[PDB]
């Protein structure tokens, strides 16, 4: 068949993988590459050396992180029923949701939306509220969450909201368009809520730390003043919420728009992404265990 550049819109539940791209567990790309080879889209040696098919990914999602709207591009043999055939070789929790052929000169993924799905007891005041799963989020606690998240909006020095081996880079200005928390919902006694953040050029661990600091403040481990203070020059030990709850929702970019795929994106998030996170919180208590680490931070 004819060789063409294509762009795929893909989604995955991230549990059980070591991330999108190989740097332990297989990666999302291992599953996609195997499906590409099995279906004959690409020859075996392009699976062995992915550079040979000009494979590119928009977002290098970390261990355990999910995605409703990852985007990749590569060159394939454009076989009949290509989309169905690739999906037929993937587990149910990884899906190609859209597939378009583009010009060989289709090279843009820094502008992004993520959500973070977490048990609401992440917001329970350590002293004043019950800490178990009967906790219910008050209108007032949610106000507070939203007020603090709103503080992130705009442009700030986020040097305390990343990590690294070397010393801390004293300047890491970044832009946040929006950040808020939705009203909670309950599944079998367990209450959750979805935080959404839209921004640009997110750094490693930045969203997890942004969520982690607001959890620490709201639960009562740190004063609200730490948020403004963390913009300052001084190092602050910012708590890093787990990767489990994080979902890459959208990459915002020859132009490219996935509007007709929004229904499938939504459905896959509801059917595959959210249930795995909720299931893991219910059965493995990831959040509850992480919250118990908060006292080690010196505020
Ligand atoms: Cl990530």
């Amino acid at each position: 068949p004819p060789k063409r550049k294509i762009v795929l819109l893909m989604a995955y539940s991230g549990k059980g993988y070591h991330g999108m791209q190989r740097n332990q567990f297989k990666t999302i790309e291992d599953d996609l590459v195997s499906a590409l080879v099995r279906s004959g889209c690409i020859p075996e040696n392009h699976g062995e050396d992915m550079r040979k098919m000009s494979f590119q990914r928009c977002a290098r999602t970390d261990k355990g992180v999910s995605a409703a709207g990852q985007v990749v591009s590569l060159k394939v043999w454009l076989i009949d029923d290509i989309l169905e055939k690739i999906n037929s070789h993937l587990p149910s929790h990884i899906r190609i949701l859209g597939l378009k052929r583009v010009t060989g000169g289709f090279n843009r993924c820094d502008a992004r939306t993520y959500c973070y799905l977490l048990p609401t007891f992440a917001f329970a005041h350590k002293d004043r509220d019950v800490q178990d799963e009967t906790y219910r989020l008050s209108a007032e606690t949610l106000q507070q969450v939203n007020r603090l998240l709103a503080c992130y909006k705009g442009t700030h020095n986020f040097h305390n909201f990343t990590s690294q081996k070397g010393p801390q880079d004293p300047s890491a200005c970044r832009y946040i368009l929006e950040m808020y928390c939705e009203e909670p919902f309950v599944r079998e006694g367990l209450e959750f809520a979805v935080i959404r953040v839209k921004g640009q050029s997110f750094m490693m661990h930045q969203i997890r730390k942004m969520v982690g600091l607001v959890v620490a403040i709201v639960k009562g481990y740190a004063p609200e003043s730490v948020l403004e203070r963390s913009w300052g020059t001084e190092k602050v030990d910012v708590p890093k919420a787990p990767g489990l709850g994080l979902v890459l929702e959208r990459v915002h970019f020859e132009p490219l728009d996935w509007a007709q795929e929004e229904g499938k994106v939504a459905a896959f998030k509801e059917e595959h992404i959210y249930p795995t996170i909720i299931g893991t919180e219910r059965d493995e208590r990831s959040m509850a265990q992480w919250l118990s680490t908060l006292p080690i931070h010196n505020f």
